[PDB]
């Protein structure tokens, strides 16, 4: 019958791809909602230490797959540099590669108070879980949503605690969710609260890469028209759509289209079946070996967050799946 080539254009056009209205509002309900948080900040929150907050995520650059149903709004949080320091993971005792302490320095010298952020200092470092509160309580205690929401004709209801979430009903059936990301930058080291799935390492910041990943991805496809970026959004579709595949994340698997990027040159539409099973077999020995390196950050393993039981399952998962084509597509 037909080519994996078609079958893989014809899954991407009637699953993966959002339909065209839908993305553009979907998108524009977020940017609608961005602007007014910019000038409710102005008036309100002149105190606590932040820049504007922006939007970020798959659905703000055209990677989101399936729906339009979620993106990030980043709060990045002005740190000093003379008072804070941060710590890669790997030279802590955690020895966490990815993930970062951001140290509070000599409070001899700048004693507590020298910053708003010391309120969320716990032991010398500034806890992000901490950060996350108390962000979500002082905006919680000045903020009028029904008010913002009626302004746009939106409903904008906070979430139960994931008391970060925004729950944005931009029409009568859809809906979008906004969830708030604590942002630090020090240096050229950008961090955001959101934390490893282990408890232990609940003290610390994680390393952002999804800008660095996403621009080299961008930058690749733009330089040859290729199918970089259409790859990796059949493949989130596929792991999106497929329970089993649950633990599988966009980072994992645009690491696996970088590296592959690495070693095939030729990217053009017609190769696109070929770097499918490609991107497919490489996952495979990815999970096999137990680690996926980020392309950017060699140190850091993209699967160090996943037990060896849930790597098994996964990687026994997509050997079945080799011969279940048409469950693996829908
Ligand atoms: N926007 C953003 N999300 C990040 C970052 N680091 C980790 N994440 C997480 O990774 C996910 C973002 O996924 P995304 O790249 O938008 O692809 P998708 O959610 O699978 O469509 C969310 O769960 C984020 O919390 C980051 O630096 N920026």
């Amino acid at each position: 019958r037909m080519s994996l080539q078609e079958k893989l254009l014809t899954y991407y056009r009637n699953r993966a791809a959002i339909p065209a209205g839908e993305q553009a509002r979907a998108k524009q309900a977020a940017v609608d909602i961005c602007a007014e948080l910019r000038s409710f900040l102005r008036a309100k929150l002149p105190d606590m230490p932040l820049r504007d907050m922006y939007l970020s995520g798959s659905l703000y650059d055209d990677l989101q797959v399936v729906t339009a149903d979620h993106i990030q709004l980043i709060v990045p949080l002005v740190l000093e540099q003379n008072l804070w320091s941060c710590i890669p993971g790997e030279d802590t005792i955690m020895n966490v590669p990815g993930f970062f302490l951001v140290r509070r320095e000599n409070p001899e010298y700048f004693p507590r108070g020298s910053s708003y952020w010391d309120r969320c200092v716990v032991g010398g470092y500034l806890s992000p879980k901490t950060v996350a509160d108390t962000f979500e309580k002082v905006v919680a205690g000045s903020i009028n949503w029904p008010a913002i929401g009626s302004l746009l004709d939106y409903v904008i209801r906070p979430a139960p605690p994931e008391a970060l979430t925004l729950e944005v009903q931009y029409e009568r059936d859809k809906h979008l969710f906004i969830d708030f990301l604590p942002s630090v930058t020090l240096g050229d080291t950008v961090l955001v609260a959101k934390p490893h799935r282990l408890a232990q390492y609940d003290n610390l910041w994680r390393l952002s890469l999804r800008p660095a990943e996403t621009a080299r991805l961008r930058a690749l496809d733009q330089a040859d028209s290729g199918c970089r970026s259409l790859c990796l959004k059949i493949l989130k579709a596929i792991c999106k759509s497929t329970p089993a595949l649950g633990h599988l994340t966009a980072s994992q698997l645009t690491n696996v289209i970088l590296h592959l990027a690495q070693e095939e040159a030729d990217w053009s539409p017609d190769m696109l079946a070929d770097r499918f099973l490609q991107a497919l077999r490489g996952l495979i020995s990815y999970l096999e070996a137990g680690v996926l390196p980020s392309a950017l950050n060699p140190k850091v393993n993209l699967f160090a967050e996943l037990t060896p039981e849930e790597i098994d399952e996964l990687g026994y998962t997509l050997y079945c799946s080799l011969s279940e084509p048409e469950v693996l597509l829908q």
